[PDB]
């Protein structure tokens, strides 16, 4: 069931750059990464190379750090996420950034349960770890149906033997992986849907 909470939240207004851009996000105690953009996130955001014609996906969005600092550099954008606190505040933060002008929606779904609506060119996540191997595998093999000929599955994890444990998982569906970083223990993956 749903039910609206009595309890306040913990808020932290940041700001960071990214991609040279000059970002402001709200932040809360009950959402991923509050008060700083995770180094993860950053990482990805720098390094993802994304097209002007690109649908893209930023799954688990949290309170939207990669679809507002992707979104006026593509075709569309769809953020997701289970938490509704989280959807709330990246509504919020497209305002705080002057995005208002480009086809951006932010979706909650369990996963991809809810934004099956279209294909995307991109699938771009910083997937939670603790939650396990299996929800991790799923992202991968289910992100893959949901992609668009020669479209591409983007994740950053930290390194070692768990990024390697992914690669190697994503070159088994997909066909073939890339490690396009590794920057202070982390890594970032991409693999291509052909």
């Amino acid at each position: 069931f749903s039910e609206k909470p009595t309890t306040k939240s913990d808020v932290k207004i940041v700001e960071d750059i990214l991609r040279g851009k000059k970002l402001k996000f709200k932040t809360d105690s009950g959402v991923f990464s509050y008060g700083k953009v995770d180094k993860g996130t950053k990482i990805l955001v720098e390094n993802v190379v994304v097209d002007k014609d690109d649908d893209i996906l930023d799954l688990g969005c949290g309170y939207g750090v990669i679809g507002i600092a992707l979104a006026d550099e593509v075709k569309s954008t769809t953020m997701a996420d289970i938490n509704r606190r989280a959807i709330k505040l990246a509504k919020e933060n497209i305002k705080l950034n002057n995005l208002d002008n480009y086809d951006i929606r932010v979706v909650h779904s369990d996963l991809y349960e809810n934004v099956k609506d279209r294909k995307y060119n991109k699938i771009i996540t910083n997937p939670p770890i603790r939650a396990g191997k299996e929800v991790l595998h799923r992202i991968i093999e289910e992100g893959k149906e949901l992609l668009k000929d020669n479209g591409e599955i983007w994740v950053v994890i930290q390194t070692k033997q768990g990024a390697k444990s992914l690669a190697k998982y994503m070159k088994d569906v997909f066909g073939n992986v890339e490690t396009v970083t590794i920057k202070g223990g982390y890594r970032v993956l991409k693999s291509k849907k052909l």
